[PDB]
């Protein structure tokens, strides 16, 4: 059998069987090491067979080994990709790191975010495998620090302005509200802001079409740097009573979710405890209610009993409510559901404790006329349940 010549194995692979000499009708398999596939005619293969023809020629020349390429790694949501090297290799053994966008989002499980391009051409994380990490919004950490004073940009990032334009009435019936960001797609407020006004006692949510919400707004005159979204849905608390304002709490779902920024972040919800914030504890309240800039004030929570009994000489302050205010200037920025936020101890984040529900018709500062607040800790389960959280 006339003999075929010797074979050099391709860079990064082997031939088999490898023998000293090869003769007529001999078969060999060229294959590649782990990170590689045999390349020939633009097809990739695991093995390629070569045969020794009568005339001492081989059927093909020995082909080449291509390194495995995992291509562009999948993009991460609210996250970004850093390549382990400025070359941004995407081929075998190459390494990438996923990080969430900070400080607006934080990564779950503190998973490493380390993906390496595997032999099978798939970006692999030791734990998550092929599956990406998860970026969740960070709440209650304002990008500005605390310096009825005016409000600076980025101070109350969760602060939302609700604008309702009821166009089903002639002329258009228009009013304003205050909202607190819970996540990129949800605003918390008082049910009473979203109640459609009428002569009977039946409770009707305003129409979703008539609602628009602004975020990152400080000067109503400067809508620049401002985010605006219409309403996917309007949800009043199902037990809200327009008569005594019981269960005065509601959400607006945002049709087009907002970009978290230095002037737009959500506030954190309170744990589900039953007690009203301890008396004398100090909270913040920010609103416009009128004014063009946003303003805020520090207010102390007021012993429940005392508030309740003051509102006994005309309605009722229930255990789903707490009061804030002093017993006697203008520290009443809110008619309309503005949040009562308190900086939490442990967590070190701002927590919405209250939604402004009502107050006496009396003059702002009037003797023992305390602002009454929906106790948000009593509705969080309900709030998460609406948001699908739950």
């Amino acid at each position: 059998g006339n003999e075929c010549p010797e074979l050099q194995p391709p860079v990064h692979g082997k031939i088999e069987p490898s023998q000293a000499k090869y003769f007529f009708k001999d078969q060999v398999l060229v294959s590649c090491d782990t990170g590689y596939k045999v390349l020939k005619d633009n097809v990739e293969m695991d093995t390629f067979q070569i045969e020794c023809l009568k005339d001492g020629t081989w059927s093909n020349k020995i082909p080449t080994c291509k390194i495995v390429d995992c291509r562009a790694p999948g993009e991460l949501e609210h996250g970004l990709i850093t390549f382990s090297t400025r070359n941004n290799l995407t081929t075998y053994k190459s390494e990438i790191k996923y990080s969430c966008q900070e400080p607006y989002y934080k990564m779950l499980n503190n998973n490493t975010g380390i993906y390496t391009c595997s032999a099978q051409g798939v970006w692999m994380n030791k734990v998550l495998g092929r599956s990406l990490p998860t970026c969740l919004p960070e709440c209650g950490q304002p990008s500005r620090s605390l310096p009825g004073r005016n409000a600076e940009p980025g101070l109350f990032p969760w602060q939302a302005l609700i604008v309702v334009e009821d166009t089903s009435r002639v002329p258009n019936d228009k009013w304003f509200g205050s909202g607190a960001l819970l996540s990129a797609s949800w605003i918390l407020t008082a049910a009473h802001v979203l109640r459609s006004q009428r002569r009977d006692t039946t409770v009707i949510p305003v129409s979703k079409e008539h609602v628009t919400v602004y975020l990152g707004l400080h000067d109503v005159r400067d809508k620049s740097g401002a985010v605006n979204s219409s309403a996917a849905r309007v949800v009043l608390h199902p037990d809200f009573n327009i008569q005594n304002y019981n269960h005065d709490i509601a959400l607006v779902q945002l049709q087009e979710p907002v970009p978290l920024g230095p002037h737009v972040m959500p506030v954190c919800l309170p744990r589900l405890e039953p007690e009203g914030p301890a008396p004398h504890m100090l909270g913040l309240v920010a609103g416009w209610g009128l004014s063009d800039v946003l303003q805020y004030v520090k207010l102390p929570v007021v012993p429940h009993a005392e508030c309740k009994t003051s509102y006994e000489s005309r309605y009722s302050v229930t255990e789903n409510m707490f009061c804030a205010g002093y017993y006697e200037k203008d520290t009443c920025l809110g008619d309309s559901g503005e949040a009562f936020v308190i900086f939490d101890d442990l967590s070190q984040r701002w927590v919405v404790q209250g939604l402004v529900s009502w107050g006496g018709p009396e003059e702002c500062g009037s003797k023992q006329v305390y602002g009454v607040y929906t106790k948000v800790s009593n509705y969080v389960d309900w709030v998460w349940e609406q948001m699908g959280l739950p």
